[PDB]
């Protein structure tokens, strides 16, 4: 009885804007029939990878993938947004000691400057930043709510806060 399958998204963002694409893939079970469940309803998709093109809020929700008589995977919650700024996260629940990366993602990959992430109101400093993202080794301290800010065109926006937990 091979252990249970696992879903991975490419990109890793489980929070995406309306109109973006994301691919879901069911994990490695053997070297060597797929069944996708969207919000718990068997999908007409049977291939190993589920492609979500031009995301629609309707695509938000839970997802599971299962091989025949091998118990289903752990649920993955996707969520489509519509806003100027969106704080994307590698994962919302991180196992202490693992990597945590964030991303102040602008709509249509718009140029955002003066970016600044914050953990519980306070700015986070010294994360490995790169216009693309910021990373850090997970700590039980890193737990808390996040949200970034940045200037677009000439204005300063702020994203919807986000709740991240580092299970010690
Ligand atoms: C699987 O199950 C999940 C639940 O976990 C469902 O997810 C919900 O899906 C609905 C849409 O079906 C989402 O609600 C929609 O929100 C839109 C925008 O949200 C508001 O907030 C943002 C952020 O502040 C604003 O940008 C935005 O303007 C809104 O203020 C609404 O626009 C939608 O209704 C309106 O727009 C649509 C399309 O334009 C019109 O058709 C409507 O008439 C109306 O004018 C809608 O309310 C909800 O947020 C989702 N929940 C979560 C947590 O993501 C999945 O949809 C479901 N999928 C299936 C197939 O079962
Ligand atoms: C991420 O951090 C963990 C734990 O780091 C500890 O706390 C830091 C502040 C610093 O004081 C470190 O020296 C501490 O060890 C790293 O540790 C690994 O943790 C796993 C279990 O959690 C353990 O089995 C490994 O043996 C640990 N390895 C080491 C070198 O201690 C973890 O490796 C770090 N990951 C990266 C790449 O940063
Ligand atoms: C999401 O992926 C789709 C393809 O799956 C992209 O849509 C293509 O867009 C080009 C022009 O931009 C068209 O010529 C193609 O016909 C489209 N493909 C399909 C299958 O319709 C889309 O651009 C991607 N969106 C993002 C945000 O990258
Ligand atoms: C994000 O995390 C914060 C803090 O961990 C949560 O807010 C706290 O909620 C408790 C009650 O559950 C309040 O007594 C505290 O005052 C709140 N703290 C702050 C700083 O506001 C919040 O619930 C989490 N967000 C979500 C959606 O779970």
């Amino acid at each position: 009885v091979p252990q249970k399958p696992k879903v991975s998204l490419n990109p890793p963002w489980n929070r995406i804007f309306k109109g973006e694409n994301v691919t879901l893939t069911c994990n490695g079970n053997n070297f060597f029939s797929t069944k996708w469940f969207h919000n718990g309803s068997l999908s007409e998709e049977t291939n190993s990878s589920l492609n979500i093109v031009n995301a629609k809020f309707e695509d938000s929700g839970e997802y599971k993938c299962q091989h025949q008589q091998v118990n289903e995977s752990e649920p993955v919650y996707l969520e489509v947004f519509s806003d100027w700024l969106l704080l994307q996260a590698s994962a919302e629940v991180v196992m202490e000691g693992q990597p945590l990366f964030l991303r102040c993602h602008g709509w249509r990959n718009w140029d955002v400057y003066k970016v600044i992430y914050y953990k519980d109101g306070e700015a986070l400093k010294y994360w490995y930043e790169n216009h693309n993202i910021s990373i850090t080794n997970a700590t039980v301290e890193d737990s808390g709510t996040y949200y970034c800010t940045g200037k677009v065109w000439q204005l300063d926006y702020e994203s919807e806060p986000l709740n991240i937990t580092v299970c010690k």
